[PDB]
């Protein structure tokens, strides 16, 4: 097998074939004709190789087109397959470049397309026509003679139309393949002619793919490159034959822009959407436009995970592009292993490691490899990526074009309410041992005292593990369970009808009671004003309990494991920074990444528990498969007081996502970090991170970064409001800030200091950087109207109603501008209606959002009370 593996190392195309076909290729090398049958597997484009019994004349595609090589390959008896196969591999690329420069030279010498089509292959005439078209339209953008070139292209279209009907079946597909491109050229010229000035013309021209050539290269295979929206991509001269061409449409060019934007930062491209929209067809057309044969990987179609790993190592050596067609339909073990392999490939690309460990095999990594993931529509909604791949890919939305008996009767009801919280969500679990342990704390009219102190202890202990909504549900429910048994029925009817006014079950206005005005009438006063936060918090204020902070639970409880799950909006690391510094411990941050990260993690765990330093495990959800194998057995069983005295461990989880194992989650204490910072606070937090690395481009980049910080804080502020604003909850990370900042530096580095690029930057942000995840067009219009407000502006912007941002001065001092923007952030005062004033949605929508969450809380507590 080692002889075969070394043979694969000599010729990396052999990875695609397999054992059985390769044994015949190695054996039958003398006869030389049987190898041609396997060539479609190891090339993908061509079908068979033509011989003249002495040399190789050329190769033919799967369609029938014959390609003739320049230098013929000699054959003898004492020769191996790898030698002539490598000579053929380089020779077809040189013959493609030869016919390309010959086509371009003939076309430059005023020739007809009809004579050229009958003589040169399709790919050469396609690339040469694209180069001459963009070359003449670049000077046409200055001279503004679109009609002159429009009539010539229309005459060439009609000339190829008359030659199409009088054409044989072989050349007919070549002619159709050139007409779809010529219709795209005419459509672009037609859109450019109707523009008002050069501004719309350059905004339109930035999105169209431009094919340029290098004159001073002397490195012929790397001469032609492709520019789009400011990014460059090198054309590889790989033979593609005559593939079918999609109709050029705006959404196809948007998909091409998303792919080149992800590839510019060496990020993996991936897009979900309903089936039948042409995801893989778009990826293959993107590869054909750059002269690449995209290898497609079938999913869940009688494929064994072994051959997939052989194809991944082979595509990682050749430097070809791989597309995972319909990735969602996979088994959990195969999906986990392939997602791990994709994580290693993308991390090796981003970092730049020459050699990577795949299949426990050391192997070189060519920098040209790329992986794309198409996702069929899910059944709970749209399908999603595994947690490990989210931080490495860029998603796109692609569519079509007797004292103890009275104690006990209350106790079993309290435990039942907490049990219904445990069946509602997997994180809100509770066992009976914790209930008795919390019950022991109550000691350190006797019934009338111990019952009230028990209610205070239950709300003081178990509230920290629940989120704000369930906190208010538990507070109102326990207040009802206490007051219904002690007081009379009139108190029950008044509180029940007021809860039914908070909900929409039954609205009545009874008499309050008689001389109970001091005890009540306050919730009625909050009801008649339609204010929901004070009315929901009155039940909490009745407890008279200091709300336990996370510091109080970690200090008070005596345990070594804690898991604080939270939404993707915030992270509990910064709270641990101050809490561990206040406790004067330390704070390891062990990230759970790849297999090397896992080995370093288990090493640091096994040493840190003995040393006693605190450690943190960020994003435990992505490595949950490793958790149930190793971490579960490790931390499930308590060992002794050696680890209890010094060591304490923290784990960061996410509420929305995969479910953690039940014994590990029940063993550890649970907290939910739910502290949401303000808009101005998020602006200062994003602005503070910028001067660490520094800005070297120019003074305008400081201003663009300040505008991007305000834009990111306003989208994140609108994200939380689910019924009003965004249709559903879209998650935005700092990767969008990184991609928008790099696009801003790219547009500022290549353009003069005029105010013009603000036409094309805004759409790029609202459609690619931030508009990528969004699928509903209404939310895309919200992001568009917000970015149109934050960017366009002359000497006065007034993003928020109070503050106005002036343009940078002539002095061009970047440190003075940094001090000016910090002074302009210090003078501001955040108003009380900032959620309604800074965001352009009206305040009545804010009141409607509060009414909806109050209705959900009142309905859930009424339902919980009726069952018991």
């Amino acid at each position: 097998s080692t002889f075969l593996e070394r043979q694969r190392r000599q010729f990396p195309r052999f990875y695609f074939l397999g054992n059985d076909d390769l044994l015949k290729i190695i054996g039958s090398g003398k006869h030389h004709d049987q190898v041609s049958k396997f060539m479609k597997k190891m090339f993908g484009s061509i079908e068979s190789i033509i011989f003249l019994e002495d040399f190789i004349t050329g190769v033919r595609s799967v369609e029938g087109e014959v390609l003739n090589l320049n230098e013929k390959i000699e054959l003898k008896d004492s020769i191996q397959a790898q030698e002539w196969l490598n000579i053929l591999d380089t020779e077809i690329k040189l013959s493609v470049f030869t016919q390309f420069r010959d086509c371009l030279g003939q076309l430059k010498d005023g020739t007809d397309i009809e004579v050229v089509v009958s003589k040169y292959i399709f790919q050469a005439i396609l690339l040469s026509a694209q180069v001459m078209w963009t070359e003449l339209v670049e000077k046409c953008l200055q001279t503004n003679q679109f009609s002159k070139y429009w009539k010539e292209v229309d005459m060439k279209i009609k000339g190829l139309l008359d030659k199409l009907n009088k054409s044989s079946d072989n050349v007919k597909k070549k002619i159709e393949a050139l007409l779809v491109e010529y219709l795209h050229f005419n459509n672009v010229i037609g859109q450019l002619k109707n523009c008002s000035t050069k501004e719309e013309a350059r905004l339109l021209w930035a999105k169209v793919q431009k094919f340029y050539q290098k004159n001073d290269t002397l490195d012929d295979l790397n001469s032609v490159f492709i520019s789009q929206s400011g990014y460059l991509l090198q054309y590889k001269f790989e033979y593609i034959g005559i593939p079918e061409r999609l109709i050029y449409t705006p959404l196809l060019l948007i998909g091409f822009a998303t792919l080149t934007d992800s590839l510019h930062q060496k990020y993996g491209g991936c897009f979900f959407g309903p089936a039948g929209t042409g995801k893989t067809e778009t990826v293959k057309a993107f590869g054909q436009n750059l002269g690449r044969v995209v290898v497609v990987f079938n999913c869940d179609d009688s494929f064994d995970y072994q051959v997939l790993s052989r194809l991944l190592v082979g595509i990682t050596q050749i430097g070809a592009w791989g597309c995972f067609d319909q990735f969602n339909r996979l088994d959990e073990k195969v999906l986990s292993a392939v997602s791990a392999n994709i994580q290693q490939i993308q991390n090796g690309l981003q970092v730049g490691k020459s050699h990577i460990t795949l299949l426990e095999e050391e192997t070189p990594l060519s920098p040209h490899t790329a992986v794309f993931i198409t996702l069929n529509p899910g059944y709970n909604g749209r399908s999603e990526l595994p947690e490990n791949l989210k931080k490495s890919f860029r998603e796109f939305s692609m569519k079509s074009p007797e004292e103890y008996s009275i104690i006990g009767k209350h106790s079993v009801k309290i435990f039942s309410m907490l049990e219904k919280f445990g069946q509602f969500h997997w994180f809100y679990g509770i066992s009976i041992g914790q209930f008795l342990s919390c019950f022991k704390r109550v000691f350190i009219t006797r019934v009338d005292e111990i019952l009230w102190l028990l209610y205070q202890e239950v709300y003081c202990q178990f509230s920290t593990a629940l989120d704000k909504k369930f906190k208010m549900i538990m507070a109102m429910t326990m207040f009802c369970l206490y007051k219904f048994d002690i007081e009379s029925e009139q108190y029950k009817e008044a509180v029940l009808t007021m809860i039914g006014v908070l909900s929409e079950s039954s609205d009545g206005v009874p008499k309050l009671t008689v001389d109970t005005n001091d005890d009540l009438r306050y919730l009625w006063d909050y009801v008649t004003t339609k204010s929901y936060i004070s009315a929901l918090n009155w039940f909490k204020n009745e407890f008279f309990v200091d709300e336990w902070n996370i510091a109080d639970v970690v200090a008070n409880s005596e345990n070594n494991y804690f898991t604080m799950a939270s939404e993707r909006d915030v992270d509990g690391t910064f709270k641990l920074i101050e809490l561990a510094k206040a406790s004067k411990e330390s704070l390891k941050i062990i990230p759970l990444g790849s297999i090397e990260n896992l080995n370093y993690a288990q090493e640091e765990i096994s040493k840190s528990k003995i040393e006693g330093g605190w450690i943190l495990l960020q994003n435990i959800q992505m490595s949950l498969s490793w958790v149930k194998t190793y971490l579960h057995k490790h931390v499930e069983e308590t060992k002794a007081a050696e680890e209890h005295e010094k060591f304490k461990m923290f784990m960061t989880c996410h509420l929305t996502g995969d479910k953690l194992p039940a014994p590990l989650l029940q063993r550890t204490d649970r907290v939910v970090y739910e502290d949401i910072p303000g808009i101005l606070d998020t602006v200062k937090d994003l602005w503070g991170s910028q001067f660490f690395t520094g800005k070297i481009s120019g003074v305008w980049s400081v201003y663009c970064t300040f505008l991007l910080s305000w834009f990111h804080a306003l989208i994140t502020a609108r994200t939380r409001l689910v019924p009003h604003g965004f249709s559903k909850k879209y998650y935005f990370n700092d990767c969008d800030f990184q991609f928008a900042s790099v696009y801003l530096e790219n547009v500022l580095a290549t353009n003069s200091t005029n105010n013009i690029p603000w036409a094309q930057v805004r759409d790029h942000i609202a459609t690619i950087v931030y508009g990528g995840k969004i699928d509903e067009e209404k939310d895309l219009e919200v992001v568009a109207k917000l970015c149109a407000h934050v960017f366009c502006g002359s000497d006065n912007l007034q993003i928020v109603p109070g503050v106005r941002i002036p343009q940078p001065l002539l002095q061009q001092s970047e440190e003075e501008e940094r001090a000016r923007l910090t002074a302009i952030l210090s003078n501001t005062i955040e108003p009380a209606d900032s959620l309604s004033s800074w965001l352009q949605l009206p305040r009545e929508s804010i009141l409607d959002y509060e009414r909806l969450q109050a209705k959900e809380v009142a309905s859930s507590t009424e339902q919980l009370l009726q069952e018991m």
